[PDB]
């Protein structure tokens, strides 16, 4: 998170760590069973971290389930990043409680100019390469398509949106991608893309969850 400041502990609950050795995506906890993620960050055997804050330090409220299922979208394209979405189940039921929590799922799509929390271990820099042990922050507002198109000339599809500034400086990074996108208590955006991190003009491109609301309910049912 380029620009971002320090959430403090567990104060995001939903937010987990996707780890297969080291920290690679990260996540969100939509229910007892099941973690959503992009579908860019589709690993086999995936080890699904919760109540993390500290990535590097066992600060006793983590929790450590292994993936059993990991159900990337039909229509996924890794060329375009269409349809950067994946659902994974959790091998047991996390214990939620005050450092683990789930987050819920859009009943309609946010507007531009809402105010939504971006978070993660990602990339801080968008020069250098450097990595933060605890979890960032970043609140950035919902762009309208009309400025993400113009943003990414026909790049931008209807299950896409962009977040952040068009004068950069503050945006998601390397690291990020499969990160929340939080508006009002509900589940608006993954951290999908961007080019670059913090560039002027080139705000971060995130997967519109909203428009899955039904692929991911039926999904979460039948498996
Ligand atoms: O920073 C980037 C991209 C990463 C994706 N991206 C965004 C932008 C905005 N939001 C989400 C993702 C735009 C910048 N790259 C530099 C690093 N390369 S890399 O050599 O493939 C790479 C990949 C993973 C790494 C992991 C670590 Cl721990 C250190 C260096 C790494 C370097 C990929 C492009
Ligand atoms: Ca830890």
């Amino acid at each position: 998170i380029v620009g971002g400041y320090t959430c403090g502990a567990n104060t995001v609950p939903y937010q987990v760590s996707l780890n297969s050795g080291y920290h690679f995506c990260g996540g969100s906890l939509i229910n007892s069973q099941w973690v959503v993620s992009a579908a860019h960050c589709y690993k086999s055997g995936i080890q699904v971290r919760l109540g993390e804050d500290n990535i590097n330090v066992v600060e006793g409220n983590e929790q450590f389930i292994s993936a059993s299922k990991s159900i990337v979208h039909p229509s996924y394209n890794s060329n375009t990043l269409n349809n950067d979405i994946m659902l994974i189940k959790l091998k047991s039921a996390a214990s939620l409680n005050s450092r683990v929590a789930s987050i819920s799922l859009p009943t309609s799509c946010a507007s531009a100019g809402t105010q939504c929390l971006i978070s993660g271990w990602g990339n801080t820099k968008s020069s250098g390469t450097s990595y933060p042990d605890v979890l960032k922050c970043l609140k950035a507002p919902i762009l309208s398509d009309s400025s993400c198109k113009s943003a990414y000339p026909g790049q931008i599809t209807s299950n896409m949106f962009c977040a952040g500034y068009l004068e950069g400086g503050k945006d998601s990074c390397q690291g990020d991608s499969g990160g929340p996108v939080v508006c009002s208590g509900k589940l608006q955006g993954i951290v999908s893309w961007g080019s670059g991190c913090a560039q002027k003009n080139k705000p971060g491109v995130y997967t519109k969850v909203c428009n899955y609301v039904s692929w991911i309910k039926q999904t979460i049912a039948s498996n």
